[PDB]
């Protein structure tokens, strides 16, 4: 349980989006959440190198409660682009 929020908790609202298509746009992820949510910014790895994973992005949400929202979206697949439940959490707790 929380008691109060932290400034650094806002940093952690980001959602790691893995399993993505080689040819996804940055917007394809922000759209996919905007239907139920609000986006702060879009930190898509510029996946053009043609030799790495080719299926990753990090979307900054504006809201803590959209992290467990985004988890619940794992089994959709826009054009063939599902998302992992992973979140962009950290190996830290107080």
């Amino acid at each position: 349980g929380h008691m109060n929020l932290t400034p650094e908790e806002r940093d952690a609202r980001t959602v790691f989006c893995m399993q993505l298509a080689a040819r996804i746009r940055p917007r394809d992820l922000e759209e996919f959440f905007s239907t139920v949510g609000k986006v702060r910014d879009v930190r898509m790895i510029s996946d053009r190198n043609s030799r790495r994973s080719k299926g990753i992005a990090y979307v900054e949400f504006v809201d803590v409660s959209s992290v467990p929202l985004a988890i619940g979206l794992t089994g959709q697949r826009v054009l063939g682009v599902p998302i992992i439940v992973q979140a962009s959490q950290a190996e830290k707790n107080r």
